[PDB]
């Protein structure tokens, strides 16, 4: 639970 990628559109802590 950190941030999700605003880039690729998905999270990082799914």
């Amino acid at each position: 639970i950190i941030y999700c990628n605003r880039r690729t559109g998905k999270c990082q802590r799914m």
